[PDB]
Parts: C-alpha cells; sequence; structure tokens
DNA sequence: CTAAAAACATTCGTTCACGTGAGTTCCAGTACAAGTCTAGTC
DNA sequence: GACTTGTACTGGAACTCACGTGAACGAATGTTTTTAG
C-alpha cells in the first residue's frame, strides 16, 4: 500500500538507542524481525520537535 | 480595423537573513591538596 | 590562619548541523492595453 511517487522529502533512518531506555535494542531488533518476515511497514505519528 | 509592441500580472527557483532545537567539545571557573611562614647562637 | 602554587573536575558557551519562516530578485510564461500600418 506504500506508493513509489507518494514522495514528500527524503527518507530518515531510525536505529537503536540503548543510552537512554535499557532494552530497547531487543524490541527493536524483534520489530524489525518480525515486520521482515511479514512485509508490513509500522504507522507512526512523528513529531520531531515541540510545538 | 488589424496586428503587434509595450506594459502588466503570476508562479517558480534561488539566495539570504534570522530564529531555534539538538549534539559535541572546548575552556573558564571552581574545588581541593600541598608547601610556606626569619635568622642565628649556644 | 592567610597566602601561593599546582592538579583535577565540570557545567556553560561556542561551534556546528538541520529545519522553519519570511523577504527579495530574476526567469519564463501568460494576459491585457495601447498605438502604428
Amino acid at each position: 500500500l506504500l506508493k513509489k511517487h507518494h514522495y514528500l522529502r527524503p527518507s530518515l533512518f531510525v536505529y537503536p538507542e540503548e543510552s537512554l531506555v535499557i532494552g530497547s535494542s531487543t524490541l527493536f531488533s524483534a520489530l524489525l524481525i518480525k515486520c521482515l518476515e511479514k512485509e508490513v511497514a509500522a504507522l507512526c505519528r512523528y513529531t520531531p520537535r515541540r510545538n
């Protein structure tokens, strides 16, 4: 359902960060593995900065 | 009348200036430890 | 106890990066008004 021609701005890269929350890496890896297996992208609401 | 030359209006891209949040690191400022405190005789 | 010298730690500011907002100029196109043939 993700159309290639539906491009707005350059894409970014999201990587796990264990410095702040301990155990986030395991959940991130599991989510990545299962998304790859099931070929599904996670829909999210993004708020880069306050206000 | 007629077309054409000039003027006017619009949208886009690039440039710049300013403001602001986030990450990195460099340094002034602070804290703390150690030494000094006069020179000589008997 | 007061001064001086030397060493170690540390939070704030400088720098950079990236994004958003607003203002200005020129290119290219389209459209309207006016004037000579």
